[PDB]
DNA sequence: CAAACACACCAAACACAAGAGCTAATTGACTGGCCGTTATCGATGTATATATCTGACACGTGCCTGGAGACTAGGGAGTAATCCCCTTGGC
């Protein structure tokens, strides 16, 4: 919850911020919207999260 | 006076609401226009059933011709005697 140096909620609205990965987002809550944001934005997901 | 940012407020959305497991029952589209098939109504017959009229056959009635009946008139056909002509017969 303290590695960021700001205190990340760990609700959608803090841990989706966090730069994890697309596919790992999309797991947890905001599936579509999260998806969405990446296709636009172009992300990667370096595939490393189990 | 106009533009910069900050704050408080108002107004607008997003996503979540444990893991699941079993069983039952309610919903099973619908008017209308139109084409395509087919059932029905209609004409245009030809075949068969029945009615009217004509033709041939049948039974019956009839008009007409010729035939038949009773009776009559009066004379044609016909007995009974006679003569003697003439035939058959003879030497």
């Amino acid at each position: 919850m303290t590695c960021r140096g700001h205190l990340m909620a760990i609700t959608r609205h803090g841990v989706n911020r966090q730069d994890t990965g697309p596919l790992m987002k999309c797991s947890f809550e905001e599936t579509v919207d999260v998806l969405m944001e990446a296709a636009a934005h172009g992300e990667s997901d370096p595939m490393k999260g189990v």
